[PDB]
C-alpha cells in the first residue's frame, strides 16, 4: 500500500531513495534504470544498510516490471543540456526519454501517482502527464517545493522565531523566475506590513541564486532536492492533506488560459493533488505567472509526441 | 540543564510526567506532592516500565529539594471547584495552596521558569508570578495553548487541510469568554475573507468552549489533553525552539492594556521564557473582549488574601 | 488495518490508550466500558489531545458495535477466595468475549486482567479462537524490567542483555538465568546475588499497588509494545501468556508465559529454550496448579 | 557549543553519507566537513543548507582550513586513496598512511580530546596507523571494523528463522573482510544457541554471504556509501550519547586473546563518552582463536613494513 519507485538512480534519485527509507516514508521501494550494474551495486548497498532497520523491502532492475503496484513513482531521468543547445532541443531530449518511461510505470501501477523531479521540471510535468494519460491531479512535478521551505526557514532565522510560525510560498516557474507570494507571507498570523517585534526581496534571490551555485560547486544537487522528494512522498503515502508548492496543471486558475504546468500551492493526499490553494495574488505576482505560464506555452507548442 | 519539576501527582501532572518522559522531552523529572505514598508509587510505576522509554532519571518526594536546579517547574497542583463555589472562593483556596508551593520552588530554583496549569489559570498565574517574585517573562500559564490547537484542528477538519496549514489563536482569558482572533485566522497564507477552496465560522470558537468544559463535567477533570498541552510547552522552552504558542502572560502594556493582569497571547517561547510577544492587529472587537477581560480579572485581582 | 479495541476505561485500559496513541502504535482506537459518562469523557479528552497530533481517530461506547473491525482487542476490565475471585472474573469475560469476537471475527486479543494466565485461558476458551490469536501481558513487562536493571548493574546499554522470565506471572515466574547472555557471553562465563534482581522486579510490581491503589504506566507501556509487535509484523520476541501444552512436555491445556514470536497473525511461534530440571519443574508445577483451578471454574 | 561536534574528514561518498546519516537522524547538531577540495566542501555545505527546513536546526561549517574542527568530540575519518588494479596491499597500505600523516595531527591539534573513529580501507591497520600519529590513548582510537558486518550477519541469519533482528544475536570479529571471524559459539536466538534452535522457520553460508556481498558491492558500483555511512553514524550516536552500547569495531588488541601484538582487530566493544569503556571478552572457541591469531600475526607483519 506504500509501494514508492523511483527511476534513475543517479544523484537525485538515490539521495531521495536513501531519505525515504531512513525516515521511514515506506518500507518497500523499486529502483529502475538502465545500467544493470549501477543499479544492483545500490540495491545491495542499501539492503546492506537495511541491516541497520526493520522491514525495509527494497528492488531494483532495468525491467520496469518490478515496479508494479507502486503508489507513487518518482522520475528522476532525464538529459544534461549540451552546449549550445536550444531550449526546445533539450525539452525533446527528455520527452524522448520520458516517452520510454512514462508508459511503462502507468502499465505497471495503472493507479500510481507521478512526482517528476527532472529538470526543467515544470515543462516536463506537463510532458509526463500527457505522456501518462493519467488525471491531471495524479501529476505532479518537485517544483518550488524545496524553495519554499527554505525560503520560510531563512525568513525564521532573520526573525527568531522558529519554521513552524513562519509561512508563505514560492510559485510559479522554477528558479529565477519563480514567485515569492509576499501577500500572503505572515508569522504567526501577522503580515510582514504589520510587524511588530523585536530589503526581504533578497531572501527569494538569495534561495534561487543559492540552487545554481551547488551545482557550478559540487556539479549536481542531491540531498535537498532527495529531502524534498521524500517529503512528497510522505504527504501522499500518509495522506496528510498537507500543503506543498508543487508543479500542477494551472489551466483555468489565476485567469490562465495556457494548458501548463507551474508551481502553485496544492492539498496533498492519497489521492494526489486534493485542491490547490488559491492565494489572492497582487497584479504584479499574477502577470509574472501569465508571462511564464505564456512562455512555457509556446515551448510546449514546438514538443513532438 | 534539562530538569523539569512537576508539582502535584494527580491527574494532570502525572499526565505531563509521563508525556514527557515518553516523547523524549527530558531525562531528568522531580515529582513533588504531599502524598509520600503516591509519590512513591507513582515513581516506581514509571521506573518498572523503564525498557520501553528512553533513560530518565525521575525523583519524587515531599522535599522541595529534589526540585534544586529546575529548569522549569510545572504546577498542577490545587484544588478542584465545589458544588456551587464562587470563583472568589476557588481563587482564595488555591491561592492558599500555592502561597506554600512557590517560595519552595524559587528557594530550590532561584532561575527557574514557572509554568501554571491549575484553574482558574489565568488569575492564578497572576498570583504565582506575585508571589514567587521572578521576572515577568520567565512565569507563564497553559492559558489557551489547547484551545487553540483544537481551533487549528476543527479549521482542519471543516477544511479537508491539513492543521499545519490552518494558523489562527484564540487568546484572552481561558474559558467562556476567550477571544478567538478571527482577523488572524489563514489557511496557507489566505485570509477567511479570501478564501476560495472546494470543501458557519463563529460556531467552531463556541466548540472549542463548549467541548472543553463537556470534559470536566462528564469525567470530572481534563487529564491527557492537558498533558500533552504542558508538554509541548516544556519542550519549546527546553530546546530554544522559539515557537509560538498562546500562553498566559504578562499583558500590561499590550494592546494598550493598562491593568497588570495575565491573559493569553501568542508568546515567542525559548531557554530564557517569554521571548517576545506576537503583536496581533486586533479588530476592535477583539480589542475591546481582551479589554473587558482584562477588567474583570483585575476586579477579581483585588480580592485576593496574599 | 490498524484498528485496536480497549475493553475498559480504568487507570490500566486509558494509560494503554495513551501509550498507543501518543507513541504512534495506531490511529484507530475504540474503547468500550459499562459507564458512558466516563467513557464520553475519556473519548473527548483524548480527542482534544490529538489536536496536536495527525490524523487519529478515537471512538467509545458502552455499544461494542463500535469495536467491529478490530485488529486487536485489549481486554483490561475485570474485578477487585482465588477460584471466586477467577470465578467473578470468568463471569465478567462471559459477556464481553463473546461481543467482541462477534465483532471482530479477525481479531487477535491481549488479555491484561488480573490474574493474567488463568484469565487468559478463560478469555481462549470463552473465544473458539485459534490458540496463537489469544495471549496475555504475562511476564513481557518483568522480563524488560529484569534486563534493564542486569543492565544497570553491569553498566552495559540494555540492547546487549538478554533474557527472559518465563512462566506464572509474579511470585512463581521463572528467571531463566541459562539463556542470560550479555553480548552473546553467559552470565558464568562474563569477564568483565543476581537472583535478587528477579526477586525485586517481581517485589516493586506489587509494591506499587500497595502504595497508589493499582498499577497503569508500566503496563500501559507493555500492552502498547505487544500491540506495534503484532500491528508492525515485527516477529519480535516477547514473554507473554501462551497456549502451553505440547511445550516443554507440558500436557495440560494452560496459559503461562513463554517468550513469543509476534507478528499480524498472533502467536507466530514459541521460542524453546533448554531449560535446566529446576527451571522445568517449577513450570510443570505451575501447570499443574493452573489445571486444578481451572477445573473448578464453571463457564 | 561543540558538546556534541563532529568533524567528518573526507567528503567523497562515505563521508557525504555519514554526515547525511548523522544530521537526518539527529545524531548531532554540530557538525564540520573538512577535505582538500574547496568548491566541493562548499557545493556540499550549500545543498544541505538548502534542504535546512527538512531537518533539525543544524550548524554546518565546511573548509579547508582544520581550524573549523576545533573542539570536535568525535573525528570520523573517511579519506583515502582507493585501491588500484593490481596494487599490493603494502602500497595501498602506504598511500592511505601518507593521507594520515597530513590528516592526523592536525585533527589532535585543533581537538586535542577527541576521539578518532577511521573508516577507510583497510579499517584495521589504518586503526593503528592513525592511533600511533595521533598521540591518543588507546581507548579514543577506533575503526569501522565489523561493526556493519556483524548487523548485516544478524539480519541475515533473522531473515533465515523470520524472527526480528532484535532477538539475533552474534558477531563477526577480527580482520574486516574475508578472513574476517564469525563468532558461532555466541550467536543465539532469544537466548538460544543454533545448536539449541527448535522453531517452525548451511549455517557457515551465512558469514560468507555477508563477505561476499560487501566485496560484490565494490566490484559493481565502485564503492560502498550507504552501508558505511548508517554504520557510522550510529557509532557516533553510542558515544555521544553514553549508551554504552555494545559494537564490533576496530580496537587495540594486545593483551585480549592471548594476543602479545600490538595491532588493532575488531571485537565487541562497550562504547560511550570516553570511546572504548571495554572489551567483551568472548569465550572463543579453538577455530574462532586461531583465525584471530593468524589474523593478528599477519597484521604485526604489515605493520612493521610501513614508513612513518
Amino acid at each position: 500500500g506504500n509501494k514508492v519507485t523511483v527511476v534513475g538512480v543517479g544523484q537525485v534519485g538515490m539521495a531521495a531513495v536513501f531519505s525515504m527509507i531512513t525516515q521511514g516514508v515506506t518500507n518497500n521501494i523499486a529502483m529502475v534504470d538502465v545500467m544493470a550494474d549501477k543499479l544492483k551495486g545500490e540495491l545491495m548497498d542499501l539492503q546492506h544498510g537495511s541491516a541497520f532497520m526493520r522491514n525495509v523491502k527494497i528492488q531494483a532492475s532495468t525491467d520496469y516490471s518490478i515496479s508494479a503496484g507502486s503508489k507513487i513513482c518518482v522520475v528522476t531521468a532525464g538529459v544534461r543540456q549540451r552546449e549550445g543547445e536550444s531550449r526546445l532541443d533539450l525539452v525533446q531530449r527528455n520527452t524522448d526519454v520520458l516517452k520510454i518511461i512514462i508508459p511503462q510505470l502507468v502499465k505497471h501501477s495503472p493507479d500510481t501517482i507521478l512526482i517528476i523531479a527532472s529538470n526543467p521540471v515544470d515543462i516536463l510535468t506537463y510532458v509526463s502527464w500527457k505522456l501518462s494519460g493519467l488525471p491531471k491531479h495524479r501529476v505532479i512535478g518537485s517544483g518550488t517545493n524545496l524553495d519554499s521551505a527554505r525560503f520560510r526557514y531563512l525568513l525564521s532565522e532573520k526573525l527568531g522565531i522558529a519554521t513552524t510560525s513562519c509561512h508563505g510560498y514560492i510559485i510559479g516557474e522554477h528558479g529565477d523566475s519563480s514567485v515569492p507570494v509576499w501577500s500572503g507571507v505572515n508569522i504567526a498570523g501577522v503580515r510582514l506590513s504589520d510587524l511588530n517585534q523585536k530589503n526581504w526581496k533578497e531572501t527569494h534571490t538569495m534561495v534561487v541564486k543559492s540552487a545554481y551555485e551547488v551545482i557550478k560547486l559540487k556539479g549536481y544537487t542531491s540531498w535537498a532536492i532527495g529531502l524534498s522528494l521524500s517529503q512528497l512522498a510522505r504527504a501522499i503515502l500518509s495522506n496528510a492533506n498537507s500543503v506543498h508548492a508543487v508543479s500542477t496543471y494551472l489551466k483555468g486558475e489565476h485567469d490562465i488560459n495556457d494548458e501548463v504546468f507551474l508551481s502553485l500551492p496544492c492539498v496533498l493526499g492519497r489521492s494526489g493533488v486534493c485542491d490547490v490553494i488559491r492565494q489572492p495574488l497582487t497584479q504584479t505576482e499574477r502577470s509574472q505567472l501569465h508571462q511564464s505560464a505564456d512562455l512555457m506555452a509556446k515551448v510546449q507548442a514546438g514538443i513532438k509526441f
